């Protein structure tokens, strides 16, 4: 949902699509994920810990959703 909204956005600029890449590092003991998101030529990653990179790539879309409308959504708005 959140992420075909932020793909919309890139389509209707007919510049480029989003684009994402997800890792894996670390011990199979303590797993590690880690992806990151390219929108606009902006780099967003994760910034939370995400079990699965279906988490990340919602971490990373969702900040590039929210970046791109700056700061636009807020609990007092609306």
């Amino acid at each position: 949902m959140y992420k075909n909204q932020l793909q919309e956005l890139a389509q209707r600029s007919c510049f480029s699509l989003p684009s994402y890449t997800c890792t894996r590092e670390g011990p199979d003991h303590a797993p590690r994920f880690k992806a990151s998101v390219n929108f606009n030529g902006e780099i967003f990653e994760s910034p939370t810990y995400c079990s699965t990179l279906r988490q990340a790539e919602h971490s990373a879309a969702e900040v590039a959703l929210s970046a791109l409308s700056s700061k636009g959504p807020s609990k007092l708005e609306h």
